């Protein structure tokens, strides 16, 4: 056989939340636990050995992109090609569009999983579970508390022949406590099934007039996580799924994460954290746990990080502290100055965020705040969203 | 005689309040009762006969200059000019730098006034008084409370010979109701007093050691304004200033003004209004006062504008109503849809400002709350900052 998969990235409309470093880098490019956010999905498309092109689509301009996928063949050498949807149609619309461009290696199956989504990625798990399972698609779920209803709604599906049964995408009226993921699977026949919608029926959305129609017919699976998931549309979950990725490089591979934990040149290294080769460091510092450091930043000694991750280029002056923070590009945190939030990722100004080129002068304190680029701060700000 | 005009532009660090409409034009360029910012001062240069050249001087980047001087000299036939000095130097040493372009023509004395200002401008008054009192500058002043002694400080000129007897910018201990304005006209002789502080003594603050200095000695002089001036820092005293620029169109050549004050196909104007030619009106709409209304906007009918500045390519729906606010560059404003505020040119919340093509949908209502450029609007917001 053959596989393709298509990731989905989004426009200029869509990184609407994560403004501040949204003007420096898009949403699917901003690093997550060092690496892009579609970094990791990518990630997992090399353990398909009968995986072949990838495609990223997305109404995005191409000259982002281009450098970007430049260098993920270079590392798993898998052809990574970016697609903007001239006339972008959400998401079924979206990949009926150009459907020959997929389809021209024959693909059996079709992987389509979305930019904002953070998960285990079982992608040759779920592969072969459609294909015993067979039918059109497969879906992904995970056991979620009853409670836990709001967010998405309901969502049946019969764990005997693991068939969705029903589902309602926003008015739940009775759940199963079982939700989407965003990572599906198809077969080469689903984009037959767009065309009876699209040309029969005739802005198309995926999960409301493809996904809730497919019920009694059996032909739409699921298979269970048994893992993580957390979508990832805030700036501020940009941290709690941060620690599960270290968490799963610590897990697997954990020597390619800082584990220090002394002072021989090294500083001390708290467990869950991702120093780049390209960073500078003192040994009187501490660096605590889920901290994800970028490369070509200079960090000074005695300086404490801990719930944050630092993008490239900032500068980290004597005794300085950064506790739930994202600190942007090029961004200037002056000696004795303090960067911390209180950590919940339900409230706005629960992760403090720094713009690009942002600079927190001497002693200043920031906490709980979102500062925009190219930013000069004398005076200590606090629960606050400075322009 | 012959004169020169030198102007203070800043660059994009200065513009970093007016973050919504700097990101799409800088803070000089932002259109003030329907003309930019600096569109007044220039204005104000014609008047002088003996005037020739003009020069704008400032960090920005003369790509966005180049096209704009290139109207003004269309309509006032004076030859402006662009300067980006590579090294700012704050004030003093922004104009010792390529002093010679500006004293080019032997130019007897020198115009120096900012951007970020709003007087009358009567040049040709404080020409004449510099003339006759010589020394180097004039200085401008304005009569104010003692109370209004926080913004500024502490500033001394004896009245019989108008001398600047002592000058301290922030700490004030004891003033004498007497500011700064920050439009000042020298002589040829004020380049050698920065080379006795640049060279002999050796970043110089113009109000700081070179105006504080010329104290007791006959050079430094000051002449009454006797009307308006307001600093214009903040992107909500841009209607504040506005009203006085449209009520000095008021009285001085009011028939520039709108002054419909019917239904003869023409709205109901109700005083000091600024209609661009090129809008679209409705007969039904109530154009209260104080309404800048820029070029190429559609304006639907009965809708009610008062306290505000519409940008370019703005698009107003059915019954509209838009009070104390900013609304941004090709924005989009719902049907039944509201955009107001208190007014508070004091607090930060006090004029609600909208980015740049912000798209306020039908119904949704913006109370006292500033966003940013690209953004829609399906929910109504109150007292907030949506990125």
């Amino acid at each position: 056989e053959k596989v393709v998969a298509v990731i989905m990235v989004g426009g200029p409309t869509k990184g609407t939340r994560f403004r501040p470093l949204s003007f420096n880098t898009p949403k699917p490019l901003i690093p997550l636990a060092g690496q892009p956010m579609i970094h990791h999905p990518i990630s997992a498309c090399k353990k398909i050995s009968n995986l072949a092109q990838i495609f990223l689509i997305g109404f995005y301009e191409e000259r982002e992109f281009a450098l970007y996928v430049s260098s993920i063949s270079n590392e798993l050498k898998i052809p990574v090609r970016y697609l903007k949807e001239d006339k972008p149609h959400g998401s079924a619309g979206a990949l009926y569009y150009f459907r020959d461009r997929i389809m021209e290696e024959k693909p059996s199956h079709v992987f389509l999983l979305n930019c904002d989504v953070c998960c285990s990625f079982p992608l040759q798990g779920i592969l072969d579970a459609h294909r015993r399972y067979g039918g059109i698609g497969t879906m992904l779920v995970i056991k979620v508390s009853a409670e836990a209803a709001s967010q998405f709604g309901e969502l049946i599906a019969d764990p005997d022949t693991k068939e969705l049964l029903h589902y309602t995408e926003k008015p739940e009226t009775f759940v199963s406590d079982l939700i989407n993921c965003g990572v599906y699977v198809f077969t080469s026949d689903i984009f037959n099934a767009i065309e009876e919608v699209y040309s029969q029926i005739r802005f198309v959305r995926l999960d409301q007039d493809i996904l809730s129609p497919l019920a009694g017919k059996k032909q739409l699976y699921t298979y269970e996580n048994k893992d993580f998931w957390e979508q990832i549309k805030t700036p501020g979950k940009s941290l709690k799924c941060s620690a599960l990725y270290l968490s799963q490089f610590r897990e697997t591979s954990p020597h390619i994460l800082a584990s220090g934990d002394g002072t021989n040149r090294k500083p001390t290294i708290i467990g869950d954290v991702y120093i780049h080769p390209s960073v500078k460091l003192h040994p009187t510092a501490k660096i605590g746990p889920n901290v994800s450091i970028s490369a070509n930043v200079r960090v000074g000694p005695g300086v404490r990080l801990i719930s944050c991750i630092i993008l490239d280029d900032v500068e980290i002056k004597e005794n300085a502290v950064v506790i739930n923070s994202i600190i942007g590009w090029k961004s200037s945190i002056g000696r004795w100055s303090r960067v911390q939030a209180s950590g919940d990722y339900n409230d706005r100004l629960g992760i403090t965020i720094l713009g690009e080129a942002v600079t927190v002068e001497d002693e200043v304190a920031v906490i709980g705040s979102i500062v925009l680029q190219n930013k000069t701060l004398n005076v200590s700000v606090q629960d606050d969203i400075i322009l």
